[PDB]
């Protein structure tokens, strides 16, 4: 481990010594290599730049109590990137290629994986882009797959803390039959302006509703929503317009198999918020972001507290992060040791 | 003029000797320069690549009968790019900067502006992208504005010809409150898969309906729809989810001021297609693409003919292209001579 202000990293870009890069040409991926060049050199006519033919992932490497480093369910990120690629007519990066590449980046930059137990991690950003020359709208025939990395902070140093979110019905991050279930730049571009709107009213982010009818919750910025009912059920939105987070599936799994809770993907109506005794957002970067209150029109709805975080949220957070950092026994197949 | 197969260019990328490029840093655009480098060198963490923070324009330079070259309403492209930038939180490229840059590119590559009268033109592709380093979703603070060029063919060598289009209701190119009215890559990425679907059924492209209700026509691929009624009215869809083409406004204008037609932006219901004696798509690349028939569910609706093109479409096409190539007197303020 080098000497960085580990606890006070936030979540931002750092230029680390090595990234992985692989080129797709003539219907094939090359084997990939590590490069020291953090600048991409791509045609002015690259479809990633003109026609949004781009996708990314996000996953973390965690240092454990004995010093060894591990990935958490990177097979799930690979499969999500494959579905995202299909939607945008990009060639898939196979799961074994993806996971191997991720490991190569962690190993090559292992001294940047923060010490146990800062709660800090090495964040990996895989990126898949259409390059080469295309002027009429059409998929590329050349692609780049790259994974670069940066250390990121806990974000909950001081413990879990609630923040407030805004439902703002005159913005959609995705269409009903658009690219919402694909991790692509286009969805994020649409979120820039509503994000700014939320921020200027002192909310963390916007909670988006279903684009067809605007009556059901879709997601919290780029993260998934979950609610806990009085009968200790875990409920998260299910829509074909929603990005399915690895964190959400993991929480679904742990809620059931560790806590004996009914854990389902169902619709969550904005008119039934009192159904939930606790609520939060979940995702790789976020882990769990407890929701204090949600603003919708005139109304400000507080699930549990504006200052404290609920017991069930606490329990799920402790168990998920424990597994990720290796302090709690993992479900079968979830942990991928970086030196294996 | 150099020696290229002018009539048989299609619409595709060519690497010409010079492009314009200008960088935005510290809240300011530089003055711009011409460069011979057709490769962009941008951070692996550029928001254009991760968060779809990108926009483009398209406009043509036309050689006239005396050999001089001119642009057609590039002020309109500049203003559209400004609105597109606002939507994606990118700094605006001022109209005078935009038009001057376009002229510099035409002049620097003037020998690639096809001869009169091939019907071929020099296509300009301005591109505005967020670059520099950003990992959490957020606008860039560094931007590139570049304009590169390529000669493109008539596409209607053989005269205007109708093609068929498909309405396919399980895809949206944009959300009701998304980025549809902004010329950004995200909209085009969403169109890749439905485009492929259309093409494999031997249709030119998809006609998209309004994403909320799917009862009104939005646009024809990336081009605008227009219909002509039996009472010689020109009607084109108006939605806040539609990209407003310069060609559409120009056709609206000419229909009224040259042909004495009522010319309006109104809704066009998919259940009232018999309202139209002729229909087409309009845009910079397309000019006018006459629509033969439209497939919707079981039904194939032919407005005028599957093989011939209607008289009113012909008249509008002749007048618009005449103005663009300088053979017909222009409305005030439309033509921008490249050496002025």
């Amino acid at each position: 481990t080098v000497d960085l202000d580990w606890k006070n990293l936030g979540f931002e870009y750092h230029k680390l010594p090595f990234r992985y890069i692989s080129y797709y040409k003539d219907g094939k991926w090359d084997d990939g290599k590590l490069t020291e060049d953090a600048t991409l050199h791509i045609s002015e006519s690259s479809p990633a730049l003109h026609y949004g033919q781009e996708a990314f992932e996000g996953l973390k490497a965690y240092r454990t109590k004995d010093g060894s480093v591990q990935l958490f369910r990177p097979n799930m990120n690979a499969e999500r990137l494959q579905r995202t690629a299909d939607r945008l007519l990009m060639p898939q990066v196979p799961t074994d290629k993806f996971i191997d590449a991720a490991k190569q980046v962690v190993r090559a930059n292992e001294e940047y994986v923060p010490p146990y137990g800062t709660g800090a991690t090495l964040y990996l950003r895989p990126l898949l882009i259409g390059v080469g020359d295309v002027i009429g709208v059409h998929p590329a025939d050349e692609y780049i797959f790259t994974i670069f990395a940066m250390p990121v902070g806990n974000y909950f140093k001081g413990g879990l803390a609630p923040t407030n979110f805004l439902i703002q019905d005159d913005y959609d991050r995705a269409a009903p039959h658009g690219t919402g279930a694909a991790k692509v730049g286009g969805n994020y571009a649409a979120s820039l302006l509503p994000g700014k709107v939320a921020h200027e009213r002192q909310f963390s982010d916007v909670i988006y509703l279903d684009p067809a009818t605007h009556t059901k919750i879709e997601e919290v910025g780029s993260a998934n929503f979950f609610g806990i009912t009085k009968d200790n059920e875990f409920i998260t939105p299910l829509s074909p317009s929603i990005l399915p987070s690895v964190t959400k599936y993991s929480l679904l799994y742990l809620a059931e198999h560790r806590f004996g809770m009914k854990a389902i993907e169902g619709d969550v109506c904005v008119d039934e918020l009192d159904k939930f005794v606790e609520a939060g957002a979940c995702g790789t970067a976020a882990v769990i972001s407890p929701i204090g209150g949600v603003q919708h029109g005139d109304d400000f709805h507080v699930f549990y507290s504006e200052t404290e975080v609920g017991p069930v949220t606490h329990k799920l957070y402790d168990e998920l992060t424990g597994i990720q950092f290796g302090d709690v026994k993992a479900p079968e197949g979830w942990i991928y040791k970086v030196d294996d």
